[PDB]
């Protein structure tokens, strides 16, 4: 069976039980902390590419209220966010169950840019969600798996100085 595990989550749970918070630039902020994926149960000489998105897990805007995360009460629909392609991929199953998959060059935006970039919306909670799409064979298959350990919300610089501080500490 196809088995998707997070790595690092004793360290996830630490930023998420504060509620944690992502930088969004105009030209795009590398992830603290990184999502890395163990895998395994692929076909070792199967060819597969690895996919990153963020799925909007409200349809509302949040604010930082007197120390505390508060969310509106004017919901939108939330545009679905763009593909990032893992830059091993395409690669054979063996690639991907040798050592954690790690999205460290993913950069997240505030701004419709050039390529590359992932485009998110500030003050929305988020919640990243991996595709593995076996390729090239007759077949074509995806697997998909959310991680909840790893929500945040996207913000132009840090409310709560507490994830400040785990930031500094873990990196
Ligand atoms: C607003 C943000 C979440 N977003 C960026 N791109 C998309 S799209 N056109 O649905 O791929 C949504
Ligand atoms: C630009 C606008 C959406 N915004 C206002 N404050 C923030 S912040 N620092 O992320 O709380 C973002």
């Amino acid at each position: 069976e196809l088995r998707v595990g997070l790595e690092e989550s004793e360290l996830w749970l630490r930023f998420k039980e504060l509620t944690n918070e992502m930088i969004v630039t105009k030209n795009g902020r590398r992830m603290f902390p990184v999502l890395k994926v163990n895998v395994s149960g692929l076909d070792p000489n199967a060819m597969y590419s690895f996919l990153l998105d963020f799925v909007a897990a409200d349809n509302h805007r949040w604010k930082y209220v007197n120390g505390e995360w508060v969310p509106g009460g004017k919901p939108e629909p939330q545009a679905p966010s763009c593909v990032y392609i893992h830059p091993d991929s395409p690669n054979f199953g063996a690639h991907w169950m040798k050592a954690p998959v790690s999205f460290s060059k993913v950069k997240l935006t505030n701004k419709l840019n050039g390529g590359g970039q992932i485009m998110l919306n500030s003050l929305h909670k988020y919640e990243p969600r991996i595709h593995i799409v076996r390729v090239g064979g007759p077949q074509r298959m995806i697997t998909s798996h959310c991680f909840p350990e790893t929500q945040f919300i996207a913000v132009t610089a840090y409310q709560n100085e507490e994830i400040t501080a785990l930031k500094i500490k873990y990196n």
